[PDB]
């Protein structure tokens, strides 16, 4: 997937085919999420916070979050 990218240490990053996207919020960090084996961990097209962290599966899904 293509994910939004932010690392405080064009603002996107190409992640491997099996990866998801994450965001951490002010925005702190965004990039590739690599966990596998838990389909409930990351949502699909929405980055949903259930700090404010979420991971999601579709291109640029990590640009914003919902609660």
């Amino acid at each position: 997937a293509l994910c939004a990218f932010k690392d405080p240490y064009n603002g996107t990053i190409l992640c491997s085919k099996g990866s998801t996207c994450y965001g951490l919020w002010n925005l702190v960090k965004q990039g590739c999420w690599s966990h596998i084996g838990d389909p409930q961990e990351c949502h699909y097209e929405e980055c949903v916070v259930t700090y404010r962290f979420c991971c999601c599966s579709t291109d640029l899904c990590n640009v914003n979050f919902t609660e």
